[PDB]
């Protein structure tokens, strides 16, 4: 290849733009041309592309958001999308695209391939449930935004305010809530892969007061529910007063980690070392540790799952 | 004085430790002994009470809570209540007493000092809406809690997600609301001491739609209202897409920030120098940049007011 | 005025964003318009000089650093640079400056106003050190970033390895040493206004150990000494293991503080009513909670302080 | 088991204190008594001894630094000591240690059940210089303290001032450099690990300020050299501007990271289990993202490697 384009597409994640930096320098050192695309799939359609310069990566590397900016398109689920998007792909002589995004990205990528157009999908999402990884850029970043508002909850607790639910984000993964969970100290987190009785939850909340526990802290995914709703109930059975923290898209935002920027470079660079020797068609990800790419289609047809034994653990330890 | 006591009470706020450690210090350095009352004035009541040496106050400078808890005690607003609180103290030597808290524990220290007992108040509450004093400790930790979460909505937003609400703290005070309005860059900051309409709110919305601002932002002052229902308005009148973000008590923990404990370790010293002086029934505080110490009762009948001009000057620089 | 331009000077500081931003859209809110002046005094003679949007200067209040950079430019310390300047300016069309830097930054605007050309001055440093404001941009900022670095130290702290000493900046003023240090606990502060004695200083450190003190930190103002010398003198007069930090630039960087932010929109607002008032040659700032404006030369003339009671303070707290 | 006790060992590292509280909880939940150990293998000896209760560990999740503090013990080194030790573990009838600490402590670890005492090894320091596990806990904490002093240096180079050296940890290991080197965008890390040549560094930095790189980044492990020396050596060879930040013992401190409290929950836990399975000897570990352990013995003998392509990719994209 000569020239390769890269995008972002789905929701903000932090690391975005380190993943960009990586697919922009990559491409460079190797003498091969990169077009930045704005505005997702919407821009690719509408023919928002312009050439990035090796200087036009400088200094985002620890930057939040994405310089290219993003977008929802269903148009780009269908043939029409399809194919305006390959006409303003060739018409500005680009041979591969680079998609950084969650869901959605990963499908609009089969589809360039399944026509023939070569793409990589890099897993830039915060929720942590895009197949054919264990960890997706954004996600180390969001846990941290929310042990930040854990922590200070901890200082601000007294004792007749010792009762607090935090919503956190995860609207069919349980991946941020188990792990900001457990790295919070949580006694108690709703996900959706595991059920929950809200008669343990309160005896939970008894049990841990008793015995002289200072506080409770009650992580709650938005998929299980809505954490206003769950402080009511737990006051009202309880007479604790129950005090919430809605915490929405904060988690989208902010510097990336130092987990998140290797992890986004790593993979910005593989997904172009994947073009250049002729792949398509397939997403990069870490499992065990070690660099991967897979089919996307195989990789799109994969549950998402969670490590139950975290799950569990995070029940051990809240006694 | 030979002996002296200190307590927190109230809400919790960040720098109540650097202040309790100011105490502490302060009257260790002329020879004073100091005795913790723990839980406040329900401690008080119930002689929770034990020396403070030197070393009990390091390492607590940085850390946000208060090291000897809080309460809230109705009890100590009763004649009975102010009762076994002298007694206890008496039966402890302690003579004096330096109160931490917000605008409610004032009133301990008046009827104290009234029953005899040299009595200092000292302002530690976020709202920063105590009199005798611009600023309480607190307040601008707070605003930095406030702002990180809007700085990480700046990194989170979209074309499709350009509009947030965030409801923040501060009971009937639009201080954390204007401050971190002003200082993150809101476009609309809804405050009870100024009148708003929501149909201007949202001529300004579409306004900044219309030029191109890539995203706006609205904080709303708990005393106004919920955030959820002015959102839930907001994107009903419009049809824009509403995100809402309710910190709640996340404002009132965390680390205090360098002019939280500077403020904290200045008014904690002046308290003890003001019993020392043979003063009594003072709250402390600092104006016009200098630290100034008024009667209890003078400085709480003066209302607290916030600043139009800076009200103004939001309005003007987030077009 | 129809319109004025801006750009900034000196070291970089954490807010200059923010006070940019504030001078772009206050003019623009009064129907001026704002010309970007790029790489400082430099660059105005260079032509450098480009127009700013409303849009140009959204999401930057939060950034740290400078979108329009700085630099030295001793040309402009000559009469003839200054010709040159004031020529590029009429050239351009520009009325009025708004200058935001340090001092030398502000020499500058005299001079500009000396030969009849309306420039206001915006203080931006960490140092403090710049005459007609309480504070200046930048400073608070880096006194979070001082006590952030204070903080881990304290966690790294053992028996082996008590003490700790860390050189900051200020150049020839010793306020961030001395507002961090009593912000951070520091046993000894070491600043250019005021004496200090290296045996009471050795003399002081012993004391801590013998009465249990888990560690003791030091705070060097870099006007004063090197961290790396001191350190030595004092691991060799106690045999006690002695660390140094430097910190270097990292004082420069970051995202402002909320009170930074706070200010730098204020006064950058000031600054263009100023210009537009007919005023020019004045230097803004915040006195006493207050805003304020001066002649510059005049301000210029007065020589800087620090509060020596919290230098006092700062002593009697840490024993 | 029916009682076993705990114990940190070495430099002090972030998340020490989860592990404890793992620890206490995953033992306290089988009906196992925890003991503390206080002031590492001295105070194994000195018998410093005291039981560890559930709420003891509550609130220390999000700590830096260790409850237990830490030592460096000679004597232990001894068959003197660790009977001495074993003495007094037998005394208050403990049946199994676990030791959280860095490599030395492992060596303690070995010969207590040499002599047939059981003991587990858990992970716990920054520099990533342990056996038997990808990450330590108190890595990932640590390259986020010195990406947080790239990222404000990014903030404050100017034109003039745009070259600049950070010094960090890590004796003999390059991880530290090498991970927040490529997270920070490094131009250029010396590590231990790798071979370098002053010559290829600063002809990158010519290429990269010919191009019109806006600053250059160079990190230094301490195993390599002296920050201040390479600063010198690299600004006299180039005439070049060059600034020197020194963490030093920062990076030990703080609050750790999301990832250090899952991973010092999850390994600490672990270390309960092989106790109460039998299984004294071992070190446990997290080894291509699963859980491990290994005998440690054979753990101590294999050698510490870094990832070489890791530290080819950090030259490719900071072209």
């Amino acid at each position: 290849m000569k020239r390769i384009g890269v995008l972002t597409s789905g929701g903000d994640s932090p690391g975005m733009n380190a993943a960009i930096r990586s697919v922009v320098r990559k491409a460079i050192y190797h003498g091969v041309e990169v077009y930045g695309v704005y505005h997702g799939y919407a821009g690719l359609i509408a023919g928002n592309i312009k050439k990035l310069e090796v200087g036009d990566v400088g200094d985002i590397i620890h930057r939040g958001g994405t310089i290219l900016y993003t977008a929802r398109c269903p148009e780009f689920k269908t043939e029409e999308g399809q194919k305006k998007g390959i006409e303003q792909l060739k018409k500005h002589g680009i041979e591969g695209l680079v998609v950084i995004g969650g869901d959605g990205s990963y499908q609009g990528a089969k589809k360039l391939t399944e026509h023939g157009f070569p793409c990589v999908g890099v897993p830039g999402t915060i929720d942590n449930d895009i197949p054919g990884t264990d960890f997706t850029i954004g996600f180390d970043t969001a846990l941290n935004t929310v042990i930040d508002a854990i922590d200070k909850i901890r200082d601000a607790a007294t004792s007749h305010e010792r009762t607090y639910v935090i919503e956190v984000m995860g609207r069919h993964a349980g991946d941020i809530a188990l792990w900001s969970g457990l790295a919070g100290g949580a006694e108690t987190i709703l996900i959706p892969e595991a059920d929950y009785d809200m008669n343990d939850v309160i005896a939970r909340l008894k049990r841990g007061h008793e015995r002289g526990k200072k506080h409770s802290i009650i992580i709650v995914a938005e998929g299980v529910g809505s954490g206003v709703d769950f402080g009511r109930q737990i006051q009202e059975a309880t007479g604790f007063e129950t005090r919430v923290t809605v915490l929405g898209h904060v988690q989208r935002g902010g510097s990336p980690t130092a987990f998140d920027r290797v992890l986004a470079s790593r993979l910005g660079a593989r997904a172009v070392e994947l073009l250049l020797e002729g792949k398509g068609g397939r997403c990069v990800g870490i499992q065990n540790n070690q660099l991967v790419d897979h089919d996307i289609a195989e990789a799109l047809a994969n549950k998402h799952t969670i490590d139950q034994r975290m799950y569990a653990l995070s029940k051990e330890l809240s006694i």
